[PDB]
C-alpha cells in the first residue's frame, strides 16, 4: 500500500521548524521540476515563476534563490528516518509550460528526457514523476498544447522508461516512472491509457478540484462517493479508469490537504449543493491548518458531514467550504483497501496541521489491518475541575479531543458514558466549542454529598456511536479529574545526605505540600537508615567518603524535619525506601512471610522518625536495571502483593492513629518498566506515582536529545516525553490524579557533539569528558554565562545549552524556569494529581521550586 506526499520546493526544509516527517508514507514527491528550454531545471530557474506579478517584489526576490539544492539534499537525508522512503521529482505542476514543446519531436524528447535523468541522478533520486497539466486541452488554454500532445506524451513515457530500464540493468537499481493523472472524461480522452500504463508504475489521480467556485452551485472538491449522479468522486473517476482497462494496482487515490471554497451562497440547506453568486472575492482555496486554526466549529462556521459522500463541509449562511479531514481520509483509505488500489498520495504535505494530523491519519488507516477494528481515541485539552469547598463543586467542563475517530458533528447523550461524577451532580456532553473534534462533558456547578478529601476520577467513554467513521469500538475509558480543594500536590525530595540543620540553604515547606526523604533502605529484609546499607557506605573505596556516609546526618535530618512539620502543619513528609542502586527488595516481595517482615519494619521506621507516609523506590523490578539490583520475574505480581500489603498495613495504621498514611511510588518512563509492573493493579493502593519523566537520553548514548522534555520535539517523533510517558500510563488504566509529572533540577549532557543545529539531535563522539549530572547549581556556576548560549526548542517546550568551544562541542538539556512552567501547566490541564522534583538540593536558588510554585498554585 503506498503513499505519496508532495512536498513544495517553495518551503525552505532545512530551515523548516517541524521538519518532515517520513515515516508516514513510502514516496515523496518534489513539487517541481521545471522545463526550460527543452531540458529539466530547478523550479528557481524558472522565470515565469521566479517573477508572477500576483504576489510580487519583497517574496519574489526569495523565489530567485529557492533554495533547491539544499532542500533535495534534507529531502533524501530522511532515508536515515525511514531507509525505504523513495523521494521523486515531479516536473510541471499548475501552469508549468514546456512539455508540448518538450514531447514535440523524437529530437525534443531525447533531450528533455536525458535532462531528466540528469536531474534525476545529480540529486541521488528514485525515479521521476509528470504532471503535465493536462495534454492537447491545455486546461483549457492555461498552457500551450496541440492535438498530437496524445500521441507525444506516449512517445515521452515510452523514451524515458526505457532509459529508466538502461540505467537499471547497470546499477542494478529500480527506477520509477508516474503521472498525476486528470479525474476528468477530457484527461481520459486525451491520452492513451492502455499504451501507457505497461510504462509506469502507478497513476497518481488528481481526484481533487473536482468542484469549485467555477461551478454553479456548491459541491464536494475531494469527496470518496458520489452523493448525486452530477457530482464526480474518487469513485466516479476510479471506475472512470478502471472502464478504460487500468489495473487497480496502478492507481493511487488523490487527497487534499486544503479546501474549495464559495462565496455568496445562498443560505438555505446546509449550503450544500446550493447556488453560489460572485466568487470574484473569493479566495479560491483555504489549507488544512488554515481550517483548523481559524474554521472547524470556529468564528461561526459550522462544520457538516455529507454521509454519502463521505465527506466533510463547512458553511457559515455565506461561505461553503468543502475538505478533507480525518473521517474522509479514513474512507479514502478504506476505499483503496477494499478496492484493491495503489495506495493513497496527497496534495500536499505542508499544508496539514502543525502535528501533521492528516498524513499521520492516513498512515494509520492505510497500514490497519482489517478484521481489526479500531478503537476511538482520546486526549485531554482540560482535564480538571476543582472544588471550591469540601462540598461545592463549581460549573466546569472535562475537553476530551479524539486522536483516533471523527465525531459526528452533533453528538448525542447516548454516544458518551461518563462515570464517577459524584451523586447529585448533573451533567450533560456535547462537541466542544471552538474544537473541531471534542468531548466536551460539562459538569452543573453543585454540592457533593459527602466531603471531598481525595481527588475524585472521572471516566469518559466516547462510544463508536458518537463517531463518524465505520467499524470503530467504543474508546477505552478516558481519565479526567475532580480535585480537592487544596489543589496539586507539590513534591520535593529532599537528600539525606545534606546536613540541613547546619545548611544555610533551607527547605521552603509553605511552597511544598510534601517531602520525600531520600532514602531509607533494605537490610535482612527490615528498614535501616542509609548509613546501615554498606553497599552505599563502601560505594566509593576512599575512607574520607565511608566516613562522611557512616555519618549521614539522618537523626539530626529527623529533627530538622520534625521542626519544619510543626511550622506548616498540613506539610506531609514521607520516608522513601529505596532509589539508585537500592538492595533487596526483590527477596523481600517474593513471599508472604517475606513481605510481612518487610512492611512491619517500615511501618516502625516510619513511626519511630516521623513519617506521614511511605514511599517505595524500586530500581526496578523483573530487569533490575539491567543488573544493578537483584531481580525476578515474580517481582512483577510479587510488586502487587507487597503494595497491596503495605497499604493493608497502613490502613490498619491509620485506624489506630487517628490519621491517614499515605503510600507512594517512584516510577520509570521507559517501555520495560511499564511492561514490568502491574499498573492498572497497583494504582489502587497508591496515593499517586511519582513518575520520573526526566533521563530519557544521556552519555550512554552516541547521540544528543532532551532528558526531560515536557513534550515530544517535531524534530523527533515517537522520543521521550512527559505527555508521551504519563499518556502510556493513562493507556495502561491509571487515573490521571494518580501521577505526579517529574521535575530534573540537574543536566545531562555529551561532549564530541558537532555544531550542526546547535547540538540538538546530532551524533556525539567519545563521552569520557562527558559532564555527567551538573546540577542547575552547576550551571548557575559554570555554564550560564560561560561561553554556552541557551536555546529552546519550542515544539518540545524544553531548553537547551551549546557551547562549540567545550571539549569539543558541549550539549547540556535540563529543565529550567520555563520547562518547569509547562510541566507545571501540563499538570493542570491534564488532571494530574501534581507535581516532583528530584532534587531540592540542586537548586539554591529557590527559582526552579518557584517556577513550580507560581505555576501551579496561582
Amino acid at each position: 500500500g503506498k503513499i505519496v506526499s508532495y512536498i513544495p520546493a517553495w518551503v525552505d526544509w532545512a530551515k523548516d521548524e517541524r521538519g518532515v516527517d517520513a515515516t508516514k508514507f513510502t514516496h515523496l514527491y518534489y513539487a517541481f521540476g521545471r522545463i526550460n528550454n527543452g531540458k529539466v531545471v530547478t523550479i528557481k530557474e524558472d522565470a515565469k515563476w521566479t517573477e508572477d506579478p500576483t504576489i510580487t517584489e519583497a517574496d519574489r526576490i526569495k523565489r530567485r534563490n529557492n533554495p533547491d539544492e539544499s532542500n533535495l539534499a534534507y529531502l533524501t537525508g530522511l532515508k536515515a528516518k525511514n531507509p525505504n522512503l523513495k523521494v521523486l521529482v515531479s516536473i510541471g505542476g499548475w501552469e508549468a509550460e514546456g512539455f508540448s514543446d518538450a514531447a514535440l519531436t523524437p529530437e525534443s524528447r531525447e533531450v528533455f528526457a536525458n535532462s531528466a535523468l540528469d536531474f534525476m541522478n545529480k540529486y541521488n533520486l528514485d525515479g521521476i514523476d509528470l504532471d503535465w497539466e493536462y495534454p492537447v486541452y491545455g486546461a483549457w488554454g492555461v498552457i500551450k498544447s496541440r492535438p498530437e500532445d496524445k500521441a507525444n506524451f506516449t512517445a515521452l513515457l515510452k523514451l524515458l522508461r526505457e532509459k529508466l530500464d538502461a540505467q537499471s540493468t547497470t546499477t542494478n537499481k529500480y527506477y520509477e516512472l508516474a503521472i498525476a493523472a486528470g479525474a476528468s472524461k477530457t484527461y481520459t480522452d486525451s491520452v492513451e491509457l492502455t499504451k501507457i500504463t505497461p510504462y509506469l508504475d502507478y497513476i497518481n489521480l488528481m481526484t481533487y478540484d473536482l468542484h469549485g467556485g467555477w461551478d454553479p452551485a456548491t459541491s464536494h472538491h475531494t469527496a470518496v462517493y458520489s452523493a448525486t449522479n452530477n457530482q464526480l468522486s474518487v469513485d466516479s473517476t476510479v471506475k472512470l479508469y478502471l472502464n478504460n482497462g487500468v489495473p487497480a494496482e496502478k492507481l493511487m487515490v488523490g487527497g487534499a490537504f486544503y479546501s474549495r471554497v464559495w462565496q455568496n451562497v445562498e443560505n438555505k440547506g446546509t449550503g450544500l449543493s446550493e447556488k453560489a453568486g460572485s466568487q470574484a472575492g473569493s479566495p479560491g482555496t483555504i489549507v488544512y491548518s488554515e481550517l483548523v486554526n481559524n474554521y472547524i466549529n470556529k468564528n461561526g462556521y459550522t462544520r457538516y458531514w455529507d454521509d454519502t459522500a463521505k465527506a466533510p463541509y463547512l458553511f457559515n449562511g455565506s461561505t461553503f467550504i468543502s475538505y478533507e479531514d480525518t473521517a474522509s481520509a479514513a474512507y479514502k483509505a478504506e476505499y483503496i483497501k477494499q478496492n484493491n488500489l495503489a495506495g493513497f498520495m496527497y496534495w500536499e504535505y505542508s499544508q496539514d496541521s502543525d502535528s501533521h494530523e492528516l498524513a499521520n491519519t492516513i498512515y494509520s488507516r492505510l497500514y490497519a489491518k482489517s478484521g481489526t477494528p479500531l478503537s476511538v481515541g482520546t486526549s485531554v485539552y482540560a482535564g480538571t475541575v476543582t472544588m471550591a469547598t469540601y462540598t461545592q463543586l463549581p460549573a466546569g467542563t472535562f475537553i476530551l479531543p479524539l486522536t483516533q475517530g471523527t465525531l459526528k458533528p452533533v453528538i448525542s447523550a447516548s454516544d458518551v458514558t461518563v462515570s464517577g461524577i459524584p451523586a447529585g451532580i448533573t451533567y450533560t456532553v456535547a462537541n466542544a466549542a471552538d474544537h473541531r473534534n471534542a468531548v466536551a462533558v460539562y459538569v452543573n456547578g453543585g454540592t457533593v454529598a459527602s466531603n471531598v478529601y481525595d481527588p475524585i476520577d472521572v471516566r469518559v467513554v466516547v462510544k463508536a456511536s458518537a463517531v463518524l467513521e465505520a467499524n470503530m469500538t467504543d474508546s477505552a475509558p478516558a481519565s479526567v479529574t475532580i480535585m480537592p480543594k487544596f489543589g496539586p500536590i507539590l513534591l520535593g525530595y529532599v537528600p539525606g545526605w545534606v546536613d540541613w540543620t547546619n545548611s544555610a540553604y533551607k527547605v521552603d515547606a509553605t511552597k511544598l505540600t510534601h517531602i520525600n526523604y531520600a532514602f531509607a533502605r533494605i537490610k535482612d529484609n527490615k528498614v535501616v537508615k542509609i548509613s546501615e546499607d554498606i553497599n552505599w557506605v563502601n560505594e566509593f573505596p576512599s575512607e574520607e567518603i565511608r566516613e562522611q556516609r557512616r555519618n549521614n546526618p539522618d537523626d539530626a535530618n529527623f529533627a530538622y524535619l520534625k521542626t519544619l512539620k510543626q511550622q506548616n502543619p498540613s506539610l506531609k513528609v514521607l520516608v522513601s525506601i529505596g532509589g539508585w542502586a537500592a538492595e533487596g527488595f526483590s527477596d523481600a516481595a517474593l513471599t508472604p512471610e517475606t513481605r510481612e517482615e518487610l512492611a512491619n519494619s517500615a511501618i516502625a521506621f516510619m513511626h519511630q522518625y516521623g513519617f506521614d507516609g511511605i514511599d517505595l523506590d524500586w530500581e526496578y523490578p523483573v530487569y533490575g536495571a539491567f543488573g544493578v539490583i537483584k531481580s525476578r520475574p515474580e517481582d512483577k505480581q510479587n510488586f502487587t502483593a507487597l503494595l497491596k500489603l503495605f497499604r493493608e498495613k497502613l490502613d490498619v495504621e491509620g485506624a489506630l492513629h487517628g490519621k491517614y498514611y499515605e503510600l507512594a511510588i517512584a516510577s520509570a518512563a521507559a517501555p520495560i518498566y511499564i511492561n514490568s509492573v502491574e499498573l492498572d493493579k497497583i494504582h489502587q493502593y497508591l496515593d499517586y506515582m511519582s513518575v520520573m519523566t526526566y533521563d530519557y537520553h544521556g552519555s550512554w548514548e552516541s547521540k544528543t536529545a532532551h532528558q526531560a522534555s515536557v513534550y515530544t520535539s517535531a524534530l523527533s517523533p515517537g522520543d521521550f516525553s512527559a505527555d508521551s510517558v504519563l499518556t502510556a500510563y493513562r493507556k495502561q488504566g491509571v487515573p490521571a490524579s494518580k501521577l505526579v509529572i517529574g521535575g530534573a533540577f540537574y543536566a545531562r549532557g555529551w561532549v564530541n557533539v558537532p555544531n550542526i543545529n546547535h547540538g540538538l539531535f546530532q551524533q556525539a563522539g567519545d563521552q569520557a569528558k562527558n559532564p555527567g549530572t551538573p546540577t542547575y547549581n552547576d550551571l548557575v556556576k559554570d555554564y550560564f554565562d560561560k561561553g554556552y548560549t541557551r536555546y529552546w526548542d519550542n515544539s518540545a517546550k524544553a531548553p537547551y545549552l551549546y557551547n562549540p568551544d567545550a571539549n569539543g562541542g558541549t550539549f547540556i538539556t535540563y529543565d529550567d524556569e520555563e520547562s518547569l512552567k509547562y510541566k507545571a501547566e501540563y499538570a493542570k490541564n491534564q488532571g494530574l494529581r501534581g507535581v516532583m522534583f528530584w532534587d531540592y538540593s540542586q537548586d539554591i536558588s529557590g527559582k526552579l521550586l518557584g517556577a513550580i510554585f507560581n505555576e501551579l498554585k496561582a
